[PDB]
């Protein structure tokens, strides 16, 4: 799982690699080098190996050749077995069949790298719990590790005596892992994943349970400034922490069947990015919308696709459905020459029926960074369905990259924030961009971790990858560049500064 993604080798490493470990059909994913966000799939074939460019532009994962993607998993799985019809230019078949997996442990969320005996003692010490452990580089060995793990009974802090860690010493000796007799292993995640499946046991009898990796993303809201400092900067920073986030990705992979079948397969934008069963919007007015419920783990969110002509009425439907009053809009309708979404609302002033569904744009209203549209929300033929959407239209998000300065951002949600709170049992908040996932996942998580700090003040904890991993379980690929992820820690620096400010 996630394995085959090579997040710090070189283009010619990886030509090598393929060349002297791998067979025709191996493969591997890597991040690419000269273009930076974007990502490169190298393919052993026929006796060398090509490359193959993946594109990522904040929206999906563009395989050049192939499809679009929501999350690197998702394709890898996507040809792996059904409908691998990646081709080229001459229309031969690339066929994936063996990945080459990758021996680098440290986007494992186990592994700390560069770390110290005291600070790691002070981790498992403050924040460990039965069965966390981790390991880190040794410094007193260089070349070894060290694994710390915590075992006993509560957390946190304690002088009861009745928890404890224990330091178990791994040896690398001619490129392969043990720890000091028995199994030796090719990589850290083999001999972790070893130990995690059979435990090792004490003379005395202490069962030494790899339960869960300690967590080291977590901060108070005060200090994020400083956080951001040490991760903008050897220790692991924004790059590790985020494909760390990435590698995660490969326990999510859901079914998304109803998106699949035959009769749903044009209600898709693009056709591999779809809604999660178990979270999708089912409509009980058929029954297929693009969309998924996002729930912070008391206001709740839907992610969607931009609207087709044909998905115009099926989006009003889910909009009545759900009681949803505030529906939030971070595309152009046209972006670089792009079709992202229809216009699915009257021009001011003007009344339109959507099947059954009557909108009239009562007013708009300009800002700087967006447009207000009061909408009008009925079903016909019942004159008391009338109910008031406000669409809030966010026009300055760059064609390329992220704002400069998330100031706009926040006031915008700010103001979403106040309309949806001002109306009593108003449902979940309507987001939706080109996919439904990229600018869409940023501005929900944004606004998940904003509404902590406004109901709890800056002395509560916040857990940026742990949020993006939860919203992602929800629907695939929720913030899709670590551009985007910067850009949250950004956002949410920022807003403190401007609560203390005040």
């Amino acid at each position: 799982s996630r394995r085959w993604f090579h997040p710090n080798i070189t283009g010619v490493e990886a030509e090598n690699l393929l060349l002297t470990r791998g067979v025709d059909g191996s493969f591997l994913a890597r991040p690419s080098k000269s273009n930076p966000g974007d990502f490169t799939l190298s393919v052993r074939r026929n006796g060398a190996v090509t490359h193959i460019k993946i594109q990522n532009t904040g929206d999906y994962y563009d395989l050049y050749g192939g499809e679009k993607f929501a999350t690197l998993a998702e394709l890898v799985q996507y040809y792996m077995e059904h409908h691998g019809q990646l081709k080229e230019k001459n229309g031969d078949v690339i066929e994936l069949k063996y990945p080459l997996n990758c021996a680098d442990p440290t986007s494992e969320r186990w592994f700390h790298g560069h770390l110290s005996g005291k600070e790691a003692e002070k981790l498992l010490t403050e924040k460990g719990k039965h069965g966390s452990f981790l390991v880190r580089e040794s410094q007193s060995h260089p070349g070894d590790f060290v694994l710390s793990v915590r075992t006993g009974d509560d957390k946190g802090e304690s002088n009861d005596g009745k928890s404890k860690v224990t330091h178990v010493m791994i040896r690398c000796q001619e490129l392969k892992y043990d720890v000091g007799g028995g199994e030796r292993f090719d990589s850290l995640t083999d001999l972790v994943e070893h130990y995690k499946k059979n435990p090792m046991v004490e003379t005395l009898g202490t069962v030494l349970q790899l339960k869960q990796p300690l967590n080291t993303t977590r901060i108070n809201a005060a200090e994020i400034e400083s956080r951001v400092r040490e991760l903008s900067k050897v220790k692991q920073g924004f790059w590790e922490e985020f494909e760390t986030l990435q590698q995660q990705e490969c326990k999510l992979l859901y079914s998304r069947k109803e998106g699949q079948r035959q009769e749903n397969k044009n209600k898709n934008r693009y056709k591999n990015i779809l809604p999660f069963d178990h979270t999708r919007v089912v409509l009980h007015d058929s029954d297929y919308i693009n969309a998924n419920i996002i729930m912070p783990e008391k206001k709740s969110y839907i992610a969607t696709q931009g609207c087709l002509q044909n998905t115009v009425n099926d989006f009003w439907r889910m909009v009545f459905q759900e009681n949803s009053r505030v529906i939030v809009m971070t595309t152009k309708e046209v972006e670089r020459g792009k079709s992202k979404c229809v216009k699915y609302w009257p021009d001011e002033y003007a009344l339109k029926e959507y099947g059954v569904m009557r909108v009239r744009n009562v007013k708009e209203s300009a800002a700087h960074d967006y447009t207000l549209r009061e909408l009008k929300l009925s079903k016909v033929g019942q004159g008391n369905t009338e109910r008031t959407v406000w669409q809030y239209h966010f026009r300055t998000w760059p064609d390329h990259g992220v704002p400069s300065d998330p100031g706009g951002v926040l006031d915008f949600l700010e103001e979403v924030h106040h309309k949806q709170e001002s109306i009593m049992d108003a449902g979940p908040v309507v987001v939706h961009c080109s996919a439904g996932i990229g600018r869409t996942g940023t501005f929900i998580v944004i606004d998940i971790l904003i509404d902590i700090i406004r109901e709890k003040g800056v002395d509560c904890d916040i857990d940026v990858p742990k949020t993006i991993q939860m919203v992602r379980s929800q629907r695939s690929g929720m913030v899709q560049t670590e551009a985007e992820y910067r850009f949250i820690y950004m956002a949410v620096q920022h807003y403190i500064e401007t609560l203390q400010r005040r």
